[PDB]
């Protein structure tokens, strides 16, 4: 399609800190939120309903994740741990320690199975999601680990990091199969991989998105026009309808782009912050955005296509 028309929807207030993370469920229901204010926050994915709150962590929460059957969240927090928890009961399950660190980046495998953790202690940890136990620790960078990230079948992760690399790691054995970018500047600020898991999307703190061919390890599109020089912003493909990239700015925007031709084909305004997190719904034209704390809300976008 030329473009998408995605509008505001809703507004979702209720978090007291800057928003950090928003994932919709993977059956499409749920959106959850964390935030700096310690809080777990439900909403009903099509009217924004505010559900429920859910609690635990003594500091901020920096991301959190959903299992493959959207039961349980895994949420990665500054007190250094990871709690798994159950969505319908709100209880915590399992407190994940072993990091000496904040906890910045979480994600299940789709099997459910494993969680993996990425944290300012420059660590990878791979923990098993019925025992709590870390079952690997990789020494996998030299700086705080902005994103981790599972492929398809499981068996490949994905992390990125201030150091200014993007390694790819072998799951079942921990050890690295390949650095994709092997530079100490810019620093690697988010990644993950395509949803067929061929491709590995990167955004580097100087206003830069890429698409990288995993198997080839060459970057196939570039992507600019956006503000992105201070945090680590989510990045998503959007596939229900026009193949899209999205990504959040530090000019308080939403940028959409078109995968193939690179080119902008849509700005969302609204928030009065930096837009940190957004989300593409599983299967309708749905985006969700949060901001930091000037702003504090989550905005739900539909469009036609
Ligand atoms: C990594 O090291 C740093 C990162 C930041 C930074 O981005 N802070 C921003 C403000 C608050 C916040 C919350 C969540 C996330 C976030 C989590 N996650 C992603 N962003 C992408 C995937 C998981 C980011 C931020 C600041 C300093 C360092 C040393």
């Amino acid at each position: 399609p030329v473009k998408p028309n995605y509008a505001l929807k809703f507004t979702l207030a209720g978090h007291t800190k800057a928003v950090s993370s928003v994932k919709f469920s993977p059956n499409g229901e749920w959106l959850a939120s964390s935030s700096a204010d310690k809080l777990i926050k439900i909403w009903g994915a099509y009217d924004g309903k505010f559900e429920k709150t859910i609690s635990g962590h003594k500091l901020g929460i920096s991301d959190v994740a959903w299992s493959s059957d959207s039961n349980l969240l895994v949420s990665a927090s500054d007190d250094k741990t990871l709690k798994i928890w159950d969505v319908s009961s709100g209880k915590c399950l399992k407190t994940l320690k072993g990091h000496s660190n904040y906890v910045f980046c979480c994600n299940f495998n789709p099997q459910s199975n494993l969680i993996v953790s990425g944290s300012f202690d420059e660590s990878v940890r791979i923990w098993d999601v019925k025992t709590g136990k870390c079952l690997k620790t990789l020494p996998a960078h030299s700086d705080p680990v902005s994103a981790v990230h599972f492929n398809r079948d499981g068996s490949l992760i994905v992390s990125s990091s201030y150091d200014g690399l993007c390694r790819i790691w072998d799951t079942a054995s921990g050890q690295c199969l390949k650095t994709l970018i092997d530079d100490d500047n810019p620093p690697v600020s988010f990644v993950k991989f395509s949803p067929n898991g061929k491709y590995i999307l990167a955004a580097t703190l100087d206003n830069t998105l890429k698409l990288w061919d995993y198997s080839k390890g060459k970057c196939l599109k570039t992507y600019t026009g956006h503000k992105n020089e201070k945090y680590c912003i989510f990045a998503n493909f959007s596939v229900t309808g026009g193949k899209w990239i999205v990504s959040g700015s530090e000019d308080n925007l939403v940028y959409i782009w078109n995968l193939q031709t690179k080119e902008i084909v849509q700005k969302l305004q609204g928030h009065t912050d930096v837009v940190i997190s957004t989300a593409c719904h599983p299967t309708e034209n749905i985006i969700a955005s949060a901001a930091l704390e000037n702003d504090k809300t989550i905005k739900l976008w539909k469009s036609d296509c």
